[PDB]
C-alpha cells in the first residue's frame, strides 16, 4: 500500500494528507464495529442510493468525499440533500444512546474511518458501494 | 377498562372505535418489542419533543392521533414535519431489514399497537410522554 493510495483529499479546499497504514487499520475496526451493519461493502442496505462509493459520497450535500466532510458526518449526520439532521436516528456522537458503539468514538477514530471509507474504492474498486 | 375508556379515533375525520381489552394486551407486546427501545413510557429516547403524548401526536404532520395515522405512520414512517421519509432509519415493514421484530408484523398488530399508544396517556396520564 503506497503511500499514493494513502493520500487523500483532507477537506473540500482539495488539500491532501498521507494516512499511515496503522491508522487505516484502526478506521476499519471503528468501521466493522459500527457501520458494518448497514454499511458493509459500502453500500447502505436500506437505502441503495446513498452508497458509501467515491460517486455517491461526491453528489451529497455537501460533498462527504474528503476526510473532514466524513468526519462533520459522523459528527452531525444529515439525509443525501444534506438538510434534515438524521443524528437522532443515525450513528453519531449525539446518538449514542441507542448506538452504543459510539460512545467511546474520539476525533482520531472519525479521522481514521474517514481514511479507511475513501480508501476501500481505491483497492476494490467497483466492489465497494 | 370501560368500553369508554377503549373508544379511539379510527380516523381523521372523527369516526369513533372499539377496540377490545385483547388486541390493546397485544398491541403492548408488539409495542415493548419493536417500540420500547426509544420509546418506552412514550418518550422519544433521542428526540424528546416528537414523543408519543397526545399532544405531540397531535401537532405531528399529519395528526398522529388517531388509529389510521398511527397505522401509516408504522408502514411509512416521516420526519415530525412529516415531509422527509424515514423509513430507512426508522422501524417500519420496508425497514425489517435493520429491525428484525418488523418481519412479521402484521396490519391487526399495527392497528392493536396504534390501540395501545393512544390508550396510555387515558390511563397514565401524564406520565406517558
Ligand atoms: C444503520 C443503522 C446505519 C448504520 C449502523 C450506519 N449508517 Fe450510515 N447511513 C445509513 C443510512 C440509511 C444512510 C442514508 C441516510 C440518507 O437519508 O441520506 C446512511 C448514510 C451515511 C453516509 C452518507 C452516504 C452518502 O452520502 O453517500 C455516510 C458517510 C455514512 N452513513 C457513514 C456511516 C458510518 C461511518 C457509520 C458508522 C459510524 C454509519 N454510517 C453507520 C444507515 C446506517
Ligand atoms: C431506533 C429507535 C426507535 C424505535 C425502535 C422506534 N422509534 Fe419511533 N421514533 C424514533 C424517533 C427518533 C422518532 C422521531 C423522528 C422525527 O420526527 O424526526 C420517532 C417517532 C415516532 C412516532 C411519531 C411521534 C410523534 O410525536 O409524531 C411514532 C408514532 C413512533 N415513532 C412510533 C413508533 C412505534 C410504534 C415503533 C415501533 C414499531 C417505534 N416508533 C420504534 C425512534 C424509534
Amino acid at each position: 500500500l503506497t503511500e499514493e493510495l494513502r493520500t487523500f483529499p483532507i477537506n473540500a479546499q482539495g488539500d491532501t494528507a498521507v494516512l499511515s497504514l496503522k491508522e487505516i487499520k484502526k478506521g476499519q475496526q471503528v468501521f466493522n464495529a459500527a457501520c458494518a451493519q448497514c454499511h458493509a461493502l459500502g453500500v447502505t442496505r436500506t437505502n441503495p442510493d446513498v452508497n458509501l462509493s467515491p460517486e455517491a459520497l461526491a453528489l451529497a450535500t455537501p460533498p462527504r468525499d474528503n476526510i473532514a466532510a466524513l468526519v462533520d458526518y459522523i459528527k452531525n449526520p444529515t439525509t443525501y440533500d444534506g438538510f434534515v439532521e438524521i443524528s437522532e436516528l443515525h450513528p453519531s456522537l449525539k446518538s449514542s444512546d441507542i448506538f452504543p458503539k459510539m460512545r467511546n468514538i474520539s476525533e482520531d477514530d472519525l479521522y481514521n474511518v474517514a481514511g479507511y471509507i475513501l480508501l476501500q474504492p481505491k483497492v476494490r474498486g467497483e466492489q465497494w458501494g
